[PDB]
Parts: structure tokens; C-alpha cells; sequence
């Protein structure tokens, strides 16, 4: 045989799956993954080389599921795949944010993962094997990639939690979460839930992480086997030859105007060694601050969320329309009513599938002050609206108890920290005046966690500016009686379970706090659907 | 509150206007405008400094109606709105046109205009809401914009002009003009008429411009209270340290090449000041030329039309076709027929609308003699056909008389000045080829305005270069009994309306002539439509 | 008249043909060409002058069918033309692929070729029409190009060839080949057929070349009249102030990271002058190689072909699939199975046609170990897939006898050394593991030819290296009964009609050598269709 074939074979709970790489597409690094009716192709190009004024880390990731991977022929296209699709973008997501962090600072090579269903029995979701199949891929490519990283849905049937579950055992889950570490830490965490516990949401994670070990140590005896050898890769040294009063000034845009005339000071005084180590220094200044319990830039202790107003009916013509402002950070939401032919439809592996709920997100550079070229729905545009509908899922009317097609959308006027879960607000908000009766009302916050050796602070409510030098970003939406979405992206070690359960904890008085000042407003659903909605009616008449 | 709103209420005619900022999109210049049943919100952002070699005006403006302002989900696109309709791309044009000659010379900031309708009870357009809504967004900003501008739309019913007309009295109006100005100037004139003589025409221009005075005024007191300071901006120096020959070649392509041959000499004879320094000693030159009454650029004295050819049925199988040539500048102009299955449709806030006449226009670049990239149409395509479309509109047969669906194309194949006009020439005897019965012929003509002072001269038929050099660019088109559509483009200050009457009249002769040397060819419709055009009969039988 | 019009008429075979300048767009280098039913406009611009840092030369040729021409109104897009459909891209690379070569090594000016069809009786194919029009509109625009270029489709009708057929002769032909070529050489073979000898193929080729001979003519003389003059152009000298070792090393990875590794000590050591000339170095040593019979690059003499491994049944749930492996070029085809709803529909000038096979190219950047952008098909996998389409055409079952749509994909998972000839194996061996019955299993296989005055040498299945220095490149694919399609690309003079004999024969030996692998894993159908495949059935129940 012309092919030098390595095989791994390992029982990942209730699936089989096979590792196989050395047969198909050697000229990447490339990795055929079967983990039980899906099948994958995960190609990974690494560049040898930096490029030549690269100053960030060029990673991107493409998944595809092809139609023919089911027996499929593409829908009127040209019967071609085309673009991805918002389904294909999101999994690219999945796949990106767990590996992003683990390569070192200083790591600028380019990195494209090419990962293409080529054959699933539509069964269940295949960015498990994705994500198995892009760790393993990186494992055997060369490079300072800090892997392997393992991944794992987890339901919740019967009060018990299942690993990878498919279709049809996710159709009685109370949970879909997914989860991705490495054999010491949990990284990302994506979740949709209804109303469960803080406790239960922490357990989900820390089950998942357990039963993705069996798979991280195969993903390691696969790579041995093809011969992958450690990176003897070294990040480059740096130029080795008052900071805090920037950072007091409260106002967002007045703030960055001071720190970007200092940026043009120091230039003025002392090229990419001075972006490099002027943008470290301000990094090592905000967190220090918090780390020594010192106010936060705009004055906050660790608990404390930000002013808040909440206004409803703000539009005359929307079916239900809310401003919901959180210090700056504000969404303008609307809710909008219509008949069946209304209803969402995409095409999937599994059939075509029809959605009578749907969520937009849009954010304008207007709302960062800036200016911006006009395009299509971005991936982070994608994905915030797509977690902010997982924190509204739950406590939707059944269809057949309110048969409406509803379609929110949140447009970000002003943006400072997690727009996402303003979103959440705002759409809470937007259902009610809408008269669209909800089980509960739901609330978000987006909080940061600082930690140096055994010192660390949880954030509530964080800042634009705080998101950019956490080790752990995490954002909790719910209701009174439980959380409906959980995300989490964790950059460093040792954030333990007991950790965790605290930052947990706060962000529930937070999210509380928010649904509070929401209901002086509003509360329920008003009686009625807007007079402008189109009515549902037993006897139709048409001119 | 943590808002400071700033609010100024007035009454613009038959509306009641609502001018809001300090509680929405509080990071940019953000104005929440409420004009009858129509919300927009326009928020502007103005870059602090100038780009490093910025050499020209960078302003983009983006229109956008979301559909859950009329309580309305989109349709099938992903249920997302998509990129910009051809309606929405004419309205930014509408905002842009007026506010871009307002920014003084030498201003290079980057500015972005982003108007989102967000409520409309669909009984008007929202065009000048948004217009007016730029204007006060613009007026808080904090740059040298030399506003504030007006906006209105001038209807004409029972032989009276009418202020702003909503859907319902523009289906009694034989006038659909809007015009935009400052306190002292009209800036903007985009118009489509029944055949209206110059003097209605010029009066509904100073009637918009007289009625909008109110809404300027109420702009000006309300950025006054949003604490709007006069600009301190100066525009920089220059470098303070034989040209008539090149300008008397009279070929295009030759008299170019000449010049681009001077401005090398330039350069290796004397970088940016080069560049902008020798741009305007052209600049000057051809202007004191043609206002001290020496012969133009082609030799032509300023009334003179340029030479022309008029031939129809110059394509075997197009349903009707026509080749129209004016100087350098060429159309390739055909009419196709339809049946009710080839309608355009399209999506409004008010509903789907079905439209039986269409014109597309097209402008590759090798019209010019250059290379282009390929893309799809560009805003200034939609905008010149879209002018040549209410320059045939008055005249085609109604529906109920002549049962098809029409089609027209207009291809520039050479231009040198308004291949807009050709088009309604191209279109008027292709509509006559292909047999679809006209009121009238028409024909269009563009006129340009040079003024120093007191001094000032009219010119007909302007060439690309006088266009480049003109204080008022305008454009009439129409019949021999009066105008169907009128154009306008102002920078300067002191355009009487006596000076507006004399370029009128100097246009009426212009395009008279054009049409006389028209009629040679084809003065009515054929009696048959081509023996090509799908049939109309009462009786067809599908085998 | 103000126009100077030149007219050259002469009758081309069957079709009267004018060729016409001076009246339509004199700002290019425009020709209106009619042949028979068809009239095209083509314009091309000459950019007067190389960029400055041009180092290859920017050729772009745009090929577009207006609607208009044959009375249509566009379908359901706005009623626009949109991007170029297929078969519109794919006639551009007909015009693209014969005069790209004739321009001269060291031209670098800009050329863009618009080529626009404007009237079509719906008889016959336009693109021989486009192709003479854009001969002869390059004959007038003063570059050095070595034309004129003539252009003939040459069919198979009783055994006799047919000089440009139009659809109705094409419905009996056997043969549907193009062919370009210029005063003394055949440059460019696009052609399908069902199992025709080597020496018919290559007759049909010589039969063209001789036909087209009577419009070169009038091409030549056209120009003259227009008042063409010899190009003065002169190609700029070069810096006139051991290499086999890197290309002995067989590895294409290893390979080029050697010579890449070389590239950079020569520049350490002595820049575009030496870009230029370490091209041409390595241009210059592999030839010789190959002349003086050495060895190629890998080890193998003229006529081997590389290690094949054929598998089918590679996919799961895939209706059919193979993996088709020839040294570092690798395909992943599978074939898919569907009902009508399935088919693919596409506009025509002749009406909506509806294609019951399609055969899609995807060429992924991580197949030769590289990054790239995400996009649509490209203009070379859309040639590349339909030229593996008419590999395979000639053996599909009849639509009556095996009512089916079938769609199949070809996933380049390696690549070095045509793909598209790995696509076509590919596809007859998924095509027999779905169940589709086939005339014959077909392959195929990429050839090139190194000539140096009367020494020459064929060489059998090319590398990717040898690709970018052969002097002719063609590609042959076909059943053991005969050649089912044939493409050709000659950049020289002197290839004989007893020279391409040669190397079509031993080009027939490489295809039965990689037929005869095929066969021992399957040659024939399997019995049934796939298990998954959607069965057809005289009753069906739908619940």
C-alpha cells in the first residue's frame, strides 16, 4: 500500500469512534474521525512561518456539512452547497473558541481547519466529532498548540446527565450543553437550559469535562502513533527597557480619547515593540487595580451592576418594542407577530426544519462610536444572537397554545459590555408589551473573573475594557427560578469547581438585581397582542 | 434619570415633528426624529482627525427600513433584511447629495450617516423624515458641516403645491419633486412630472424651499440646546509657490493623454501638493475660459448641442432597440416585452408591490476606455436610471390600454457627459421601435452653471469635464408639451430664481432641439408591436 | 455621418459573418460582430502603460448574454442579469485560454475583454461569434498581440465533421468540439465526445484549424482597413550578470521547501530582477532534464504513470463514493441519487433548461498543503468540473432507462497533477458503486509536451511542476472503447499533426494502464442501487 495508515480505536460512552489519518488529504495535517453514524474530514494547514508584520493570531475555522453526506442533493442553488449557513457558522464557533487560547502569545503562524461532514445517519449533531476530530488534526500538525482539548454535549433526562446525546434523547432533555477542555481545565461552555439550577448547570460542566478525558488520552496515544514529536517552538524576547490615572476617567469615549493620546505621547517619545509593550502595560495596570481591591474604572466594587433603565412600547408601529440601557450598553428590541407564512425554514441533514421562533441580532459600529463598512451577518453577530435566543427558549408559549410566528430582533445602539445578554433583557421585555405570554421573565449579565496564583475577583456587570484582560468571561441568563443559558470561555488554569460555584453564585444575585428593576416596568404579558399584530381568527374572509 | 434628553416639538405643515437626542445611541450623534407615522433614527459619526494620506472626502451614508417598523417579518431571505433594496440605495442617495458639497473643501474626516426607519404606520414615505433627521444628527456633531439643510417634498393637486404629501394624495398629484437647501440656497432637486411647464416646475422648488425655513429654524434651536458649538476647524494652507492649450483638444481620449502628460512633466519637474495644486490650475483655467466667452473645450459656444445620431432597429432580435449618440456620449437602449409572469415585485413597508415597467441601466467601464472590476449595480446606476425611468414615466400607456410588462435597457457604450439623458432619449425611440404607444416622444438633456460673482454663464449639453467644474449641474427631460422629470445638483451660493428661469429656458431649446433631430427618425409608435413580442390574445392553447 | 464605419463581410461555412467598427463604443477597441443568428459587441481595453510593480500580466475577460437579446425578460432577481451564470463563465474561459499565450513574455499591460451578447435568434451557440469578435477587436487595439486567433466547433454528424453547427445539427452529432488556433498553430481544444478514436479526435482538430483559416484571413484584412499598424513594442533585457539537486528530491513538499530555502540564499546574496530570474533558472533546468532523458523530478521516464490506489464504498451514507489516489493527486467523488424535484434548472437564451446530471469541483486550499480565502466556485473549478462532466457524459444511462437525477462532487483532497483527470476515474467509480449502470467505466489522464526545436518528448500523467513548464498541456479522458472528452492548451509553434498523433496515442496507453487498475476493484454497476438511495416505485403512499 502506498498509504502509511494510523488507526485509533476507543469506546467514547455510548459511540465508537475511529481516529484515522495517513490515507486521505496528506498533504495537511489532516484527520478522518467516525464517532457513530457521523464521519468528518478535519484538515489543518499551519503556516511555517510568521508573516512578515503580523501582530495578532490569524486562526480560522470552516465547517461544512455536505448534502451529500446524507444521500442529499443541495436545494435550488444551483444545487450547490453555497455560503455557510448560520447553522455552519455556529459550530465553526464551537470549534474556534476552545483552541484560539491555547496557542502561546506571540504565536502569529496562520492556522486554517478545514472540517467537512462527508457522512452522517442524521442521527445526531456532528460537531462532537468535529471538535474530537480538529483536536486531533492540531495534535499532529507541528505546532505550539497546547492540546490536546477534548469535547462533550451533555443532556439532563430524568435528573440524570447523558453524555453526547443524540436526536432523540435530546428531544426529553431538560439540557443541551457543550462543553470543551483540556485534561486539566474546562475552556468553553454553550448551553441552553430550562430553568435549571446553579448547581445543576456547574455539575453539567464538571460531568462533561470528567467524560472527555477517555478521549483526550486517545486523541495523545493517536498522535504518539503518528509520530508527532513536541514544539520546540520559542516565543521571541521583548525590548527590556501614573499608568492608573487613565483608567479613572468614568466616561467610555472621554476614557479611550485620554489613554489614545497617551498611546501618541509615548510614540512621540520612544515601532511594534512600542504597540506591543504600551498595550501589556495598560493590561497589567486594570487588572493589578482589581486584584488589590481598588475601585474599578468607573468607580464599582466587584458586585455592584451598573444604572440601569428599562422603557417598553418605545416604538408606536412594532407589534412590542423595548430600550433596555445598562451604563452604556443599550438595545433597542422588538417582538413582531405573524401568520405560517412567516415561519423560519432551513434545510438540514436531517430534513428540512421549520422554526416559528427566530432572533437577529445586528450591531451597528455606531454603537462603539465608530464608523464601519456595511455587510452581511457577522459570525459574533451570529453567535451573540443565537445565545440570547438560548436565554429566551425556555419560557416561550408552546405553539399550540400561542400559534404565532415571532421574530425579535435586537438592534445594539450603544455597546459596553455584553450587548448579548442586554438582548436577553430587551427581548423579555419586547415579548410582554407584545402580549406574548411568557412563563417567566428572563434576565442576563455578563461577568469576568481576574486570577494571579491564588488571588482572584469575580466582576459582575464587566466593562467593555474588562472583557479584554479577564482570564474567565462568562454570561448567565434565567429566569427567577433558573438559568435558561450559560456560556463560559476560560483562558488559564486552576479554576476550580469551588471557583467556579462562587462566581456563579454572584452572577445570580446580579441577574436578579436586573430582573428586579425589569419588573417595576413590566411583569407579565400584557392581556392582549398588539392592535396592530394580525389576528387569529376562526372564520377568515377574503375580498 | 441617567438621561439628559434634549427635545424640540414644532409643526412642519400638515405633520407634527418630534426631534430627539441624549436617550438613544448615546456614543454617536444620534437624532430620534417623529414626523406623522414615521420614527427614524440617524445616528452620525464623525472621525476626530483625517486619515494619513486621505486626498479626498470619505461620506457614506446607509438608508435602512426594518420591517418590524410596520409590525412585518421579512420575507425568505432567512427572515433577515438583506443587503440595501434598490428603494432603500435611492434614499441614501437623497440624503448624500445635499449634505456632501456642505463640507468645506479640504475636509477629509471620515463620516458615516446610518438612518434606520423604526416605525411607520405606512401612510407616507419616509424620505424626508430621515432627510431631516441627518440634518439635526449632523447639527450636533461638532463638525464644520455648513448646515443645517431642509428637506421637503412638493406635490402639485388642482394646479396647487402641497407640502409633504403622503401615499394618498401623491396618487392625485401630477407632480413628485423633493428638494433639499439650506437657509439661503436650494442644494438638491429630484423630480418627476406630468408634463409640467418650467415655470410650475421652478415654482415648486421655491415653494419647498420657502416651506422648509420652519423645520431649519427648529434644527438650528434644538442643536442649540443639545449645546452644538460653531466648528474652530480651519482648513490648512497650501504651498504658495500656457495652460489654455491642452483644453482646445477636442478629442476625449487625445486631450487627456495631454494633460496626464502634463501633470508627469509636473511632477518630475517639481507629492500630494503637486497633485492637488495642478488639479486646480485646471480647475481654474476651464472655468475663466468659458466666463470670459471664449469657445468651450470642443470649440461649442454655450448654447450649442453637441452633434448627433438617432437610429432605431439596430438589433435583428430585440422587441425594440434604438442607438443614440450625442458627442462622445452613447446609449444602447432596447425595450422587451412581457407577460404578467416577467412583473417586477418587490417588498415596501406598505406591502408587495407589482411594477410593469422597469429600466435598468449599465456603465462598464469600457465606456470611458477603462478597466473595472465586475460587480453588481452601483448606487450611481441605480440613481441615473432610476432619473431616466421619471423621464419616460409620464408618457407610457396605462396598463388597461397596452397589457404588457416593459423592460428597458440602456447600455452606455461611450460616454462624455449625462449618459442619463441619452437613456431617455435611447428608451423614448426604442419604446417607439418595439411598438408601445407614447403620449409623446421625449428627450433629456444636462446643462451645467459657472458663477464668479455676479458673472455667470449657462451651458448646454455639458461635456465630463464641464461637469467636474460646474457650480449647478441640472437635467431636464421631457416632451414637447412640458417636463417629466427634473434634476438638480447646487454648491453655491446666490442662484436666483430669475438666474434659475434663464438655464431652464436655455434647456427647453436644448432639448427641443434634440427631439426635432429625433422625430427624423421615429415620431410615433409603430402601428405593430415586433413580429418577436409574445402575442395578447383572447384565446391561447397550450399543447 | 460622424461616424467612420469599416465593414468587412465574408461567409464563414454556413453563416454569413460581418465584422463592424466606428460606430458603437469608440472609447474601446470595439467590434460588433453577426454570425448567422447571433450579434455580439466586443470591447476591449489596452491599459496605455504596465503598472508599476506589475510582475504578471493582468488579463480579465468578462462573457455576458443579455436577455434582451433574444426578447427575455430576466427571471426573478430583481428582473437583473446578475453575476455570470455558468455557462457564461464557462465561455470566457474559451476566449481567455487561446489569447492569453499570445501575448508577449514581458507585457504586462492591463486587458479587459467585454464581450456582450445583444441579439440571438436562439439557433446556435454564440460563443465562436464571441470568440472571432474578440479576435478581431484585439486586431485594432494596437498591443502586441501575435493574432488574429480564428474559432470553429467542429461536430460529428454521419461520420462527417460539421463546420459550426448550430442546436438543431448538435441534437445528431457525435461530436461537440471548439477549437482555437492562428495562422500556423492549433492553441486551444475543448471538446466532448461519445467514444470517438484518437484519430478521429485529432482529424476534427486539424479539420478546424483548416476551416477557420478563411476568417483569420478577413480578420487580418478588417484590421488593415480599420487602420492597424505592427506593434513597436519591445520587451525590456534583463541583468545579464548545481540547480538539479533540489529537483531530485521526489517529496512536491520537501521539494519546494528546498527550492523555496534556495530562493531565499540567492536573495541574501544578491529584487524583482531576481524573482524574475530564479524563475527562469528553475524554468530552464527542468526542461533540459526532461530533453536530455534524465529522469524526471520523481524518478519516472516519459511514459509511466505514478502509483494509482482506487476505493470505492469509502462513505457510509453516501449513495455511491470512491477515493481515487494517483501519486499526490487524490479525489473524493461520491454520486447521489434524487428525484425530480432534484434536477437542475437554468436559464438559456433558447429557455429554461432542465439537466438531469450534475457534476461539482471543489478545490480547497489545504489539497496542496496552503491557507486561502473562502469563496464561490472559482472560474477554473467550474472549468475543471465540466470538463470531468464530458469525461463521464458519454457513458450515463438514458434518462428513460434510469429515471434519476444524479448529482456528483468531486473533493480534491490532494493535488499535484490534474485533479480534474482523478475527478473523472473518480466519478465512473462512484457512479458503479451507487448502482448507476455505465457504457463503459472511463478515466482519464493529464499529459504535457516539452519541445526545443526538433527534440521533443510526451510525458505521461504530469506533475504539478510539470504543468508550469510543458509547452502544450492536454488532457484526455474515455472508455477502453474511446476518448469521451479531449482538452488542449498549445503555447508554441511546430506541434505537428505526426506530433500530436504521437502523443495522443501514448496518452491512450496511460488511460488504459489506469482503466485496468480500475477494474480489478469494480467494473461494472452493482446490481442495486444504493440501500439509502430514494427508491421508484409504481405506487407510492405518502402518510
Amino acid at each position: 500500500s502506498m498509504f502509511n495508515i494510523v488507526r485509533k480505536e476507543f469506546q467514547f460512552g455510548q459511540h465508537q469512534v475511529v481516529l484515522e489519518t495517513g490515507r486521505v488529504a496528506r498533504q495537511a495535517n489532516t484527520v478522518l474521525i467516525t464517532m457513530g453514524g457521523v464521519t468528518v474530514l478535519v484538515a489543518v494547514v499551519a503556516a511555517p512561518t510568521a508573516k512578515a508584520g503580523q501582530d495578532f493570531f490569524p486562526l480560522t475555522v470552516n465547517y461544512q456539512e455536505k448534502q451529500y453526506a446524507a444521500g442529499r442533493i443541495p436545494g435550488g442553488y444551483g444545487k450547490r452547497e453555497g455560503r455557510a449557513s448560520e447553522a455552519e457558522t455556529l459550530i465553526s464557533r464551537l470549534i474556534d473558541r476552545p483552541i484560539r487560547p491555547l496557542f502561546p502569545e506571540g504565536y502569529y503562524n496562520e492556522i486554517q481547519v478545514t472540517a467537512t461532514v462527508v457522512s452522517s445517519d442524521k442521527t445526531m449533531e456532528a460537531d462532537i466529532a468535529a471538535m474530537l476530530g480538529t483536536s486531533a488534526a492540531l495534535a499532529i500538525a507541528g505546532t505550539p498548540f497546547r492540546g490536546p482539548i477534548g469535547a462533550a454535549r451533555v443532556g439532563l433526562i430524568n435528573g440524570e446527565y447523558v453524555l453526547n446525546p443524540n436526536f432523540e434523547q435530546m428531544a426529553q432533555s431538560d439540557l443541551d450543553l457543550v462543553v470543551a477542555g483540556t485534561e486539566s481545565a474546562v475552556l468553553m461552555v454553550e448551553s441552553e437550559a430550562k430553568e435549571l439550577s446553579e448547581d445543576q448547570m456547574l455539575g453539567a460542566v464538571l460531568f462533561g469535562h470528567d467524560e472527555m478525558q477517555i478521549a483526550i488520552q486517545a486523541i495523545n496515544e493517536f498522535a504518539a502513533a503518528a509520530g508527532a514529536k513536541p514544539s520546540d517552538w520559542v516565543a521571541p524576547a521583548h525590548n527590556e527597557e501614573k499608568i492608573s490615572e487613565a483608567y479613572t476617567i468614568a466616561v467610555k469615549q472621554d476614557r479611550y480619547a485620554a489613554l489614545d493620546a497617551l498611546h501618541a505621547e509615548a510614540v512621540a517619545q520612544f515601532a511594534d515593540e512600542v504597540d506591543y509593550l504600551f498595550e501589556d502595560l495598560k493590561y497589567r495596570t486594570v487588572r493589578d487595580n482589581i486584584l488589590s481591591g481598588k475601585p474599578r474604572i468607573d468607580g464599582r466594587d466587584t458586585k455592584t451592576v451598573r444604572a440601569l433603565d428599562v422603557q417598553v412600547g418605545v416604538l408606536e408601529r412594532a407589534h412590542g418594542s423595548a430600550l433596555f440601557t445598562r451604563g452604556e450598553t443599550q438595545a433597542l428590541v422588538t417582538t413582531t407577530l405573524g401568520n405560517t407564512r412567516d415561519a423560519l425554514m432551513v434545510d438540514t441533514l436531517a430534513g428540512t426544519k421549520t422554526d416559528n421562533f427566530m432572533l437577529h441580532y445586528n450591531f451597528p459600529a455606531y454603537s462603539v462610536g465608530e464608523t464601519g463598512r456595511e455587510s452581511g451577518p457577522k459570525r459574533r453577530e451570529i453567535g451573540h444572537g443565537r445565545l440570547a435566543r438560548r436565554g429566551v427558549q425556555a419560557v416561550l408559549p408552546a405553539a399550540d397554545r400561542f400559534p404565532y410566528v415571532i421574530r425579535i430582533v435586537s438592534d445594539i445602539t450603544e455597546s459596553n459590555g455584553s450587548s448579548s445578554m442586554a438582548s436577553v433583557c430587551g427581548a423579555s421585555l419586547s415579548l410582554m408589551d407584545a402580549g406574548v405570554p411568557l412563563k417567566a421573565p428572563v434576565a442576563g449579565i455578563a461577568m469576568g473573573l481576574v486570577k494571579e496564583g491564588e488571588r482572584f475577583a469575580v466582576l459582575s456587570d464587566i466593562l467593555g475594557d474588562e472583557d479584554h484582560l479577564g482570564d474567565m468571561d462568562f454570561k448567565v441568563a434565567g429566569s427567577a427560578n433558573g438559568i435558561t443559558a450559560l456560556q463560559m470561555d476560560i483562558k488559564i488554569e486552576g479554576i476550580t469547581e469551588e471557583i467556579m460555584e462562587v462566581a456563579l453564585n454572584q452572577a445570580f444575585a446580579g441577574r436578579m438585581h436586573i430582573l428586579n428593576e425589569m419588573n417595576k416596568v413590566i411583569s407579565r404579558a400584557r392581556p392582549e397582542i398588539s392592535m396592530h399584530a394580525p389576528t387569529f381568527e376562526v372564520i377568515t374572509i377574503n375580498p
